[PDB]
């Protein structure tokens, strides 16, 4: 009763009684009522201890003592025994089966709250805290093993993120529901226990991003260490510093990927030096396509790479402006677009360069100038291009890229075909600039009646015409949208000009028929047979 006033008699007396019902234990005492015996004792040592120093003395202090020793004990086999009353399990089952993972039960959470609390009122706070860590991590840790070994969209990187985000999530709960409200302690003790699930992460990410030697995974592995990152959020932890080290580095990867892309096709366009004898579709061209193709199918990983990755991060170092058909450069659409564009530029503007060192060894290559006279072979080149640039477009239009290059894209293409539909019908070009020439130069005075000169000046033109004729026979375009526009260019552009060549000369001759080999109507059925 009043212990300062006590006989260490009768101060034994009642810690033997109560020695009787702790040892009943803490079950069948209850556990609150079983720490509220502990207090008794511990109160008891304290107020008889703040007495004349015999054995009977120094016994009661030695049994208190002890009692309280073993009591405390069975305290914390009761902790951890309600810690453990959750088993080591596979999570892949849970997720696969949509059920949510074990949880203690109301009760069980307030027992083991009831014990934090007693161990942090008498001194033991660190010491209860450890065990409960311990126990924590441990347990989680047997789980993520299950996963462990299994780490598109195949991967087990992901089963193992979804599951780590099941666990971060969860363990937030718990301390939320073991502590007050404000319990300072809290984000310690979360980060106690989350930490090592997070070297455990960053390990097996660091694996797969040197694992590294098919390449879009690294798509997947951005996004599952960006779930990880926002589900710390907010969230004190001594390993942060290894997730933004993870970060940085599959940044480093992802953002190469676009630029070894470019490479990829600048070195596949020049492997071969020569080029087909039918002037046909390229496995350069066949496997960039294919390449952008894959890109395609990763649209959201793809988008998500164009933060902070400029133009100029994907493009050669000093790349050249007239090679390229680019004419908010800050959202991910706009700038994805471009590369897109940007990889079709390079293909054909690479294959041109190959095309024009094979056709002319020693001169320097002038590509994307459809007005070059230096390049003496430009209707031949401009086939070529185009019949790339033929299976180009039924890919794009085949797959996700005719919907990223939605609007600026499909105009450059356009203005990419247009330059080598411009190749093909430069040759035609000088045939009438020719032509015309020699008609101004040879109208300053009165109008000729030099007979000699006149039919000269149409056989210079048939000759002209004829040879061009053989020639264009040579390039078969599949396209009908390329062919329908190159026989409206060369039409557009030889006959005008005969029918007036022709009519300005005609009646030069008694008979026309025997000095002028074409009627405008006979040049036109030729074209026309050409065309087709």
């Amino acid at each position: 009763t009043l212990n300062s006033v006590a006989s260490v008699k009768d101060l034994a007396n009642e810690a033997s009684k109560y020695e009787i019902i702790l040892q009943k234990g803490i079950n069948q005492v209850g556990l609150k009522q079983y720490t509220q015996v502990v207090h008794k004792l511990d109160d008891m040592l304290e107020d008889i201890q703040s007495r004349e120093e015999n054995s009977e003395f120094h016994g009661i202090l030695t049994h208190l003592e002890q009692l309280i020793k073993r009591s405390e004990a069975q305290l914390r086999v009761y902790f951890i025994s309600i810690l453990n009353s959750i088993k080591p399990f596979d999570p892949q089952i849970n997720i696969t089966k949509k059920m949510p993972f074990p949880y203690y039960e109301d009760q069980q959470l307030g027992a083991l709250s009831w014990i934090l609390d007693y161990f942090h009122g008498n001194s033991e706070g660190s010491i209860i805290q450890d065990i409960l860590v311990g126990e924590r991590s441990k347990l989680i840790l047997k789980c993520m093993a299950f996963l462990e070994p299994f780490a598109k969209g195949s991967s087990g990187m992901n089963s193992y993120t979804e599951a780590l985000l099941g666990f971060i999530a969860n363990e937030k709960s718990l301390v939320d529901d073991l502590y007050s409200q404000y319990t300072e302690s809290k984000p310690h003790v979360l980060s106690q226990i989350l930490s090592p699930l997070i070297s455990a992460y960053a390990k097996l990410f660091g694996a797969n991003l040197k694992i590294v030697r098919f390449g879009f995974f690294s798509f997947e592995l951005v996004e599952s260490i960006n779930d990880v990152k926002k589900s710390l959020r907010g969230k004190e932890l001594q390993n942060y510093n290894l997730l933004q080290d993870c970060t940085q580095e599959v940044r480093q990867v992802t953002q190469s990927l676009f630029r070894d892309a470019i490479d990829r096709i600048i070195k596949k366009a020049n492997s071969i030096s020569t080029i087909p004898s039918n002037n046909g579709v390229t496995e350069a061209t066949v496997d960039t396509m294919s390449r952008l193709r894959k890109f395609s199918e990763y649209k959201n990983g793809c988008l998500g790479a164009m933060d902070n990755i400029t133009r100029e991060n994907w493009l050669p170092s000093n790349y050249k402006e007239k090679e390229y058909t680019l004419q908010n450069w800050e959202d991910h659409n706009v700038l994805l677009s471009c590369f897109i564009s940007d990889c079709i530029d390079t293909l054909a503007v690479n294959l041109e360069r190959k095309a024009q060192i094979a056709l002319m060894p020693n001169q320097e290559p002038d590509v994307a100038n459809p007005n070059s006279s230096k390049n003496k072979h430009k209707q031949r080149i401009g086939f070529f291009i185009l019949m790339n640039l033929t299976l180009v477009e039924q890919i794009v239009e085949k797959s996700e890229l005719n919907l990223m290059l939605a609007g600026e894209g499909h105009s450059r293409l356009e203005r990419l075909k247009k330059r080598y539909i411009s190749y093909m019908v430069s040759d035609w070009r000088d045939l009438t600039a020719n032509l015309m020439d020699s008609v101004f130069i040879d109208s300053s005075g009165k109008k000729s009646k030099d007979k000699e000169q006149i039919k000269e000046k149409f056989r210079k033109f048939n000759e002209g015409f004829e040879d061009l004729v053989s020639k264009t026979k040579q390039y078969k375009l599949s396209d009908p949208s390329l062919k329908v526009t190159l026989k409206s260019e060369i039409i557009s552009l030889v006959m005008p000009m005969y029918e007036r060549f022709y009519s300005r000369y005609k009646d030069s001759f008694k008979n026309p028929r025997k000095h002028i080999k074409y009627t405008p109507d006979e040049l036109t059925t030729v074209l026309n047979q050409l065309v087709r």
